[PDB]
């Protein structure tokens, strides 16, 4: 699928609409941390860096939030010393990334019940392979 192909600009991916902000759905990783998010703000055309807040749900249910910055470099997502290469984006509902070795599926807060786009699920589908997908977004608080 032709617009399947070549959606790898990773400044499309940080920003999205600009608004809300991404949750970890699924990932080859096992016992990665439930409702795992990033949310960027503060969106620097000059740069191509956000703010980026970050975390998690802890042991009593509530989210962990660190602050600290995004950048785009090419298709990579480099936020401190991580990097995410991007696999596929719509910049509006979904991405998929590799980092680590590991293939994640990232679904925008806007559509956390589905109906974001196709290519996310070919993508992801096509970059993990054989390696089974984990479900990371469960029983998870708002979006901070
Ligand atoms: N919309 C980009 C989501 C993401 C994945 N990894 C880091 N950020
Ligand atoms: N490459 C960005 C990895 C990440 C996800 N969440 C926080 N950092
Ligand atoms: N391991 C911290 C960064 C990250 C990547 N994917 C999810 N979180």
């Amino acid at each position: 699928m032709d617009d399947c192909s070549g959606k790898t600009d990773a400044w499309t991916s940080i920003k999205g609409p600009k608004t809300g902000g991404y949750w970890l759905k699924q990932t080859t990783k096992t016992g990665e941390n439930e409702c795992t998010y990033v949310k960027g703000t503060d969106f620097k055309e000059n740069t191509k860096t956000a703010t980026y807040t970050y975390g998690y749900k802890d042991a009593s249910g509530k989210l962990t939030k660190t602050t600290g910055t995004a950048t785009a470099k090419g298709s990579d997502i480099v936020v401190g010393s991580d990097t995410s290469t991007v696999i596929y984006t719509d910049g509006k509902t979904c991405d998929v990334v590799k980092h680590g070795g590991h293939t994640e599926l990232w679904v925008h807060s806007s559509k956390t019940s589905g109906g974001y786009n196709n290519c996310c699920d070919k993508k992801f589908t096509e970059t993990r392979g054989s390696t089974p997908a984990n479900e990371v977004y469960k029983k998870c608080p708002g979006m901070p």
